[PDB]
């Protein structure tokens, strides 16, 4: 009678110890109050630090999850991950997922043997989350410190604070408190089983690189992607996506080289708007790092700029 | 009788014209003269005798450290003056990250320098810069504002040039501190200060480039998920003095980036980890290669590293400048 | 071809001369509102908004309600001060019932004062009115080019041009260079659902709002007693909670019929249940907010089990 | 060698208890203190329990006593600072009222938890290692009273609980916070520009019952009868959390001249949560500047003990 999670562990923070790595059936442990909210069975995905997710271990990730959500007896899932790179892992599987069922990741700034540490609470919240069934349809969600955010707008804010995930211009889309779920907002974007996006039968995604904007920005750092043969570059634009004349230039010739090249933002949120003046596809709201999702999963269906320009403005 | 006020102009969106007045985004940056900006406030002269300079003429974008140095230059020939009360600096929001932070180390006066930009063109509708540039003649005029760092302000707001930075790409309100705040608000045509930043700054500060005619190099790579070493082998090709990593989290190197920096090292430049998450420290670890970025973005971090590789090669000196500046 | 949006004016400082306003000047005052929808004008009234009652607020809802049944009508914009901006457009999100959009707008500057806010919002507020993508997203408030929802919006700071914020809940839209960006969709009842009709009400039921704090006076529970109001919101302290003094004073004021709703001083977040405290609970509603809910719900029931769902689902 | 800190336990959620950990009794400083044997890597501690009460019931008679005795502390050569421990539903004001009250350059450091001890990843002990470990530099001297949770040093001029229930809730968005505690490191990044601790002239020493000071909402429809019970109850003074920047409605505004009417002094505050009111000639009652409603009962309060010349009162709203 009660719903039935599968907990998949990727390593992070919440996965580490010292006197202030573990792996998933200790951190179901430390919590013996998840009992309560549903049966629990745990899978190691990996141990790494998030710092070293790879598109390549989403890939597996992605797969997985989709294979269990697929079963009548899988509820939810709960993904143990860091949040070095939580900024693109849920955005990864929001675009990748095929389910109405909860994916929801979760991350702990502290690790397990600090004082007042965040992972058992995130846990908790995490899996009570996932096994709410009112959680569906929702996107892939992000789940720390009594928030529960939506992998499209949530991201890592501050270095150091337990509460670093933040999305100042598009709230939470929910809050867990006093241990009760409280649904505030919902995503307006396409995700999980409206989005267009398979990578079921991908064995190796396209490469892309970032690349900063700032004073005195050099104009070989695209030279470097142009050469190594990257497929798409996400520009960290300064302010709206704005390009110096040596972005410009850069980006202008990784153009001619068939290269998609998609301005976002090294500020931290906001519309990058439309631009005639300055070359490369626009990002919309999208932060440097999720664009760059957006854009390598792109690449697996188009190479077409008008089209995956499209998609940067829907997805 | 009262307070003179020089404006040194260096373009930017507040100087930009347009088509429309409904059109907020895609104009001429720099299109408009300092005295064009200043005709269209005729309020400024209830605060100040105002005198114009044009700098330079660009969207702040284009802004390099070669005009950088020229205007922190002229910032100090200036104040070192008996008849130049406070200065103001029109300017880009774009890289406003970056250059009030560099005058903020080389300004040699207690005198306010307050930079001062716009979201919206001159010729859009309910455009800010009027009011933005009332408020910077405002503090700028002020004896009061004296001795507290570089100033910014946008938005009725005084933000520090050390902490403040663009948080949206797109907005008014965009200059923000979440974790320090503002130094001080404008508010019903009074002046409020609030806070004092607690780093060295200005009069106090070691770093002098009256004398420089060449900053050195210094690049910034962002972390984030599959991030290429090749990267870093770039700037070291290209003979750069220092790089700034945007890292994950607070600095965090994925095996590449450890490589890549380690190299970098090897061959003698200096590397600063900071964080591409927009707010927060990165704290000292020794199982991690560079030195570490404190609550400098990697825009700022990059700043003080340049000005410090001016001075010194030595990793613990310039670890210091971090946790002091 | 181009949609037709009356503008109704309630006054507010996006209406307010200066020596450093009717709904016509205001109009006249943004030219490119045209090339937007075809407009008409509406004076429901020319006060501040710090002095909007909820009389007024009937006034205008009912005609909110009878003009967005019209064929020829498509949407509604509400020019209003922002001292009570956290009350009238929770109201109509209530009290309205058509998909059309409501859109409530005003200006922290004065239309006199350097780089006047009013021109600009005014234009925003008309273009999302005038988008077919705006219709039942809930009543909306656009300032400084956010949308806003009415449910979760308040002017959080006195006097800053981006007052208006939800930290929890950030923005339903966003207008950048001219375009209207949709984010995020209110998971509350709102318009259309909401079972909150007014078409049949002449006067709405007194409710009081009591500050906690401190030594907190338990003789302000006295007073709202004396003049009978029908109900009273606590902003408490914290998650709602009570004194010595505010536990009796509102346990008195319970036993008298007068429902009480525990809400929070603090400017956001849930105060949630407790059973060890008397009243109900606001869930995440402001004080303010909670007075227009309070009051409403009060036009429909007196039983606390039903307003205190109201409280979780409105 | 090490630094001597006291701590002082007044109650609140940080001394608190419940029956499972997914979710009150009380506890002592002293259980306060060996649920976190860390500390003493930073101080020798000293418990003293000053009151054990919820932060909704703190009256500004308690306040008084913990003012005197925090004094009383600070005072002695072999005292370096102190902790307080109190709820977080009123760390609004107790800070506050320190910050005007103490006459040390020594730390004061407030600390509080919003989730019980007792809770899963509970708040409380990390947040008061903090508290202490700020407590015992001596660089946290000459700042003003310190309020520390969630890893933050906010300024007791400035901080509030803008949150009902999470635990990052103390902020101050105009302001920031003065330092941040990340590593076992402290950060000190910002200074209260305003008159505290030494510099203040407010003096409570000698001063055993304070004047009352009641707090009035501004809303539409508001009655003007709150500021008649006001006024019935001989309440030396009258904070007004006012619509905007410290709008009146007519009600408020008759209500206002009233209570100046005879000699109680207002205050327009405001109900936002942040900014400046600014003063305005065509409005009663004194102005704000950027102080809370809760704040400003607390400058109102000790005002009053001093003077009650609108104008010099007015004066500390500007500088304090
Ligand atoms: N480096 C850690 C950081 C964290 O989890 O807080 C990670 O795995 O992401
Ligand atoms: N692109 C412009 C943006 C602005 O100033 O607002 C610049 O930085 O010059
Ligand atoms: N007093 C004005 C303030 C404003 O609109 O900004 C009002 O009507 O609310
Ligand atoms: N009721 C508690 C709330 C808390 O401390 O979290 C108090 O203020 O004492």
């Amino acid at each position: 009678n009660l719903p039935n999670i599968v907990i998949l562990a990727t390593g992070g923070t919440i996965a580490g110890s010292a006197a202030a790595a573990l792996g998933v059936e200790t951190l179901i442990q430390a919590v013996p109050e998840l009992k309560t909210l549903a049966n629990i069975k745990g899978e190691q995905v990996a141990s790494i630090g998030s710092e070293n997710m790879t598109s390549d271990v989403l890939l597996t990730l992605s797969k997985r999850v989709n294979e269990l959500l697929a079963r009548s007896d899988v509820d939810g899932v709960v993904i143990t991950h860091g949040t070095d790179t939580l900024d693109e892992s849920p955005y990864f599987l929001n675009l990748t997922v095929k389910s109405d069922k909860p994916v929801v990741f979760v991350a702990a700034m502290r690790p397990a043997t600090a004082i007042s540490a965040d992972g058992p609470m995130n846990l908790y919240g995490a899996v009570k989350v996932a096994a709410d069934k009112n959680s569906r349809g929702r996107g892939v969600l992000v789940v720390l410190n009594d928030r529960i955010g939506s992998a499209r707008f949530i991201s890592k804010t501050n270095a150091s604070t337990l509460d670093t995930f933040k999305a100042p211009e598009e709230g939470y889309l929910g809050v867990i408190i006093g241990d009760k779920i409280y649904y505030q907002t919902r995503l307006d974007k396409v995700h999980t089983t409206r989005s267009v996006f398979d990578v079921t039968n991908v064995d190796k995604l396209p490469a892309v690189d970032i690349i900063y904007g700032y004073q005195d920005d050099p104009e070989y750092m695209y030279d470097a992607s142009i050469k190594h043969g990257v497929k798409g570059i996400v520009y960290a634009g300064m302010g709206a996506g704005s390009v110096s004349k040596r972005g410009d230039a850069g980006i202008r010739k990784a153009e001619s080289k068939g290269i998609v090249v998609v301005r976002s933002s090294r500020t931290g949120s906001g519309i990058v708007p439309p631009d005639a003046g300055q070359p490369g596809l626009v990002a919309d709201s999208l932060s440097p790092a999720k664009s760059r999702i957006l854009l390598m999963l792109a690449l697996t269906k188009t190479t077409n700029p008008a089209v995956i320009q499209d998609y940067f403005h829907a997805y």
